[PDB]
């Protein structure tokens, strides 16, 4: 059997040289002042680092490496038809900084729930939405590099009921302060290439309309309300890539609220790959945010 998932997008989605990538991540993180430590969950983009790395630093700076010991990474599936969630078949996720080990105890528990399928190595390596969080996770945790594990989870095209079921499942881990949930998503993909041209002309320029649409969704997430987030998706069909991981996170949050826990979510940075001004333009939006639980 193969023990390691290769960093199959190193060199094309981020720098393949370990030292250079470490330096890039350090610069981005050094631009950010921590305000939401110790983050129990984060939302972070999964585009190429040239496009979204400085944005993603706003989420990853909120991780406290002396507290966090187990990092779940929930990323949407881009290439395979998947109606549930899937777990990796390997034991180690390689990165150019250092290699990350999967938490065997949690993987066994998750598998024993019976709600997960096993993703093949090819499916595992083909997807990028989890991989793009490995370098940043490795960088954020480096002061404790030998004392943490990861729990990779591929999230498919979940129904609403599956979002609720998986939220309930993951809530027991979300309530543990040693755990961190990384929820991978980009926001609005606007343009004819994405077959998405929603435009609110009360907002002015197209990029301002995109910013307004994205921030309506972001505010709804800050309301910790999965039903309202679902209604927002049904109303505008915003091209939020990781809407299913986000729905899982929101349902998990509502499970913890029904158990006495107090929580708050704040988005800390918003960016667009470019500023659309005409109908032939296209852009992708990135947003970084953090959930703290007391
Ligand atoms: N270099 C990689 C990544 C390129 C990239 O990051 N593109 C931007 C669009 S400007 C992006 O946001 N991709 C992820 C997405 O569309 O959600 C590739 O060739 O696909
Ligand atoms: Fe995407």
């Amino acid at each position: 059997r193969v023990v390691c998932r290769e960093a199959s997008h190193a060199g094309s989605w981020y720098t393949a040289s370990g030292p250079q990538l470490n330096a890039q991540l350090e610069g981005w993180l050094s631009q950010v002042q921590s305000t939401k430590r110790p983050a129990r969950a984060i939302i972070a983009p999964h585009a190429g680092y040239t496009y979204c790395g400085s944005c993603a630093a706003h989420a990853y700076k909120q991780v406290d490496p002396s507290i966090t010991r187990r990092i779940f990474i929930l990323g949407p599936s881009h290439h395979v038809p998947l109606s549930r969630c899937a777990l990796s078949s390997v034991d180690i996720y390689r990165t150019p900084l250092y290699d990350l080990r999967i938490d065997q105890k949690i993987y066994g528990e998750l598998w024993k729930t019976g709600m997960f399928e096993r993703m093949s190595l090819q499916t595992d390596e083909d997807e990028h939405s989890i991989e793009m969080h490995l370098p940043y996770t490795a960088k954020a945790m480096e002061s404790h590099k030998d004392e943490f594990t990861i729990i990779p989870v591929l999230v498919g095209a979940l129904s609403e009921s599956k979002e609720q079921e998986f939220g309930k499942l993951f809530s027991k881990y979300l309530a543990d302060p040693s755990n961190l949930f990384v929820v991978s998503s980009d926001f609005c993909h606007w343009g004819q290439r994405f077959r998405y041209s929603y435009y609110d002309e009360s907002q002015g320029e197209i990029y301002r309309s995109i910013e307004h649409l994205d921030k309506m969704g972001m505010s709804i997430i800050e309301q910790l309300d999965p039903v309202s987030f679902s209604n927002y998706l049904k109303k505008y069909h915003n091209t939020i890539c990781g809407r299913h991981p986000i729905g899982v996170l929101l349902n998990a949050i509502t499970e913890l609220q029904k158990n006495g826990m107090n929580m708050s979510f704040s988005f800390l940075n918003y960016a667009q790959s470019s500023q659309c001004r005409n109908w032939q333009d296209s852009s992708v939006s990135y947003a970084a945010g953090a959930l703290t639980v007391h």
